[PDB]
């Protein structure tokens, strides 16, 4: 209902966790499990690549279509670009339906 | 200066004419050339086909371009279409420069 | 909903037109398009042939079916036939459901 491609076998979930590292266990033995660990985090790059297939547009309509066009009027901030403080902002939602096929 | 492709050898001119047909020459001989012909014209289809080569657009610009878009507001006559009397009309001149390359 | 076979690729439309023939263009040149043509029409035969596939009736019902039967009573005009003035007329609509299969 939200949108997109209903799949029976979606791209599988990728779960990730830091392996816990204990911290300074006492010398004498105790059965209770460790309540204290090294405080640590991890970081690194992630690369996702998807190959899309397209349906080429083949039509005979005479007059020109509607297209998605960023307006040419001068403004303080360009759309879809960083501002002066570095905060990237999307100005408006972009639907996918512009080209016109006859019903 | 007007625009387009300066060529040293342009597509050659194609000239066409109806061959004149005399009309009822008098029996006795006269040297003066014929002043009177059958009144006739000719008609038929003409087919011109040109093969254009393109330069594909390869850019990395992040934000969206400007495109040529027919406005979606309701109007008496659609643009680039016949009117109710059958007269085809071009609403406005369309320049070719929209896509943006860095200088 | 009306009836028949929903198709995704129907038999394609066949469009036909008389090529317009101009009539007596004036000698001096004028850019405006021709407003006057020869008045002409065309005619000829058209042949459509369709190959239908059937599902043969295989049943074991003991007693006789219902069939579509033109009544044998005498009448002024036979059904599905021309009248005395030559006007072909279909007397009644003929549905396709007569043979009986068990549900």
């Amino acid at each position: 209902l939200m949108g997109g491609f209903g799949l029976k076998h979606p791209p599988p979930q990728i779960l990730i966790k830091n392996t816990p590292v204990p911290a300074n266990p006492s010398t004498t033995f105790s059965a209770a499990k460790f309540a204290s660990f090294i405080t640590q985090y991890s970081t690194g790059q992630v690369s996702v690549e998807i190959e899309w297939e397209l349906q080429k547009e083949n039509s005979k309509r005479w007059n020109p279509e509607i297209q998605y066009t960023s307006n040419y009027n001068k403004s303080v901030n360009v759309d879809f670009t960083v501002d002066t403080n570095g905060v990237y902002s999307e100005p408006r939602p972009i639907g996918t339906r512009y080209l016109t096929r006859n019903l």
